[PDB]
């Protein structure tokens, strides 16, 4: 449910486009972010996928406050993340992070998409892009509720499950450690082609052997290869506790 009447938002300034983000207060009050529908994509669905995100509690998952279904265009009131998009903040902060930082970050998209995982829930597009960044750098996943972040299984048989978002977060992981790259910059089909052949992305300069190999493991041809989320959380902590 949480119905929110349009009168009680109040817009300041668009901060996003893909529909659109703007930056505004609830209540005159708290502070929230605003995604507006364009045009493309159903309304039901946009409104389907906000009741899956307000039933699924985690500290690594972003938080509704809910949905204005009076006026058209209607909106989903999220709760306003300070330093946005990660992908966006890795390539603005470049050069001012350090490797403990970077599998900080990796260490809380894992977090989250565990609790998803154990809950049964497919993301389908597991991107920087898909991460918001808050307060202290707590990385926070988002649109829980493009053939570079795809597995094999997906571009060629369209086969989702908790695996090829594993594929997904390996991806991810490299997009962190070369602080906001863009994976296979090529197109669709040159890609898609490309990975089957047996090419991956290269190692980024921050990322060390053991993270490079968690990479690799998340690339693994077969999906029963690579390790299930609640199984690279623990991989992934052992490399924070040592080097
Ligand atoms: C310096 C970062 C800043 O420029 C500050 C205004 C910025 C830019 C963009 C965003 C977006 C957010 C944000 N907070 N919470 C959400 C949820 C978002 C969302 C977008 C599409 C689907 C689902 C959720 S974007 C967002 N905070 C920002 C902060």
């Amino acid at each position: 449910g949480s119905v929110i009447d349009p009168s009680e938002l109040t817009f300041v300034q668009e901060i996003g486009s893909g529909g659109l983000v703007h930056l505004g207060y609830w209540l005159n009050k708290d502070k929230v972010a605003i995604k507006t529908i364009r045009g493309a994509m159903s309304e039901e669905d946009f409104i389907e996928e906000a009741e899956v995100m307000m039933k699924l509690s985690h500290p690594k998952l972003v938080q509704l406050y809910g949905v204005c279904l009076e006026q058209a265009p209607i909106c989903l009131v999220f709760e306003f993340m300070e330093h946005g998009c990660l992908s966006d903040y890795l390539r603005t902060q470049r050069g001012l992070f350090a490797a403990e930082t970077l599998l900080g970050m990796c260490l809380d998209v894992c977090e989250g998409m565990a609790y998803l995982e154990e809950a049964c829930v497919i993301h389908r597009d597991l991107a920087a892009r898909n991460c918001l960044v808050g307060e202290n750098q707590v990385i926070k996943v988002s649109d829980f509720g493009p053939v570079k972040w795809a597995s094999p299984e997906v571009f060629s048989f369209s086969r989702y499950s908790s695996k090829s978002d594993v594929w997904s977060f390996g991806v991810l992981m490299w997009e962190v450690f070369s602080e906001g790259k863009i994976p296979y910059e090529r197109s669709n089909s040159e890609v898609v082609e490309d990975i089957s052949t047996g090419f991956r992305l290269y190692k980024p300069r921050l990322a060390s052997t053991h993270v490079y190999q968690i990479m690799n493991h998340c690339w693994k041809e077969r999906p029963e290869d690579r390790p299930a989320f609640s199984r690279l959380l623990r991989q992934l902590a052992e490399i924070a506790e040592s080097g």
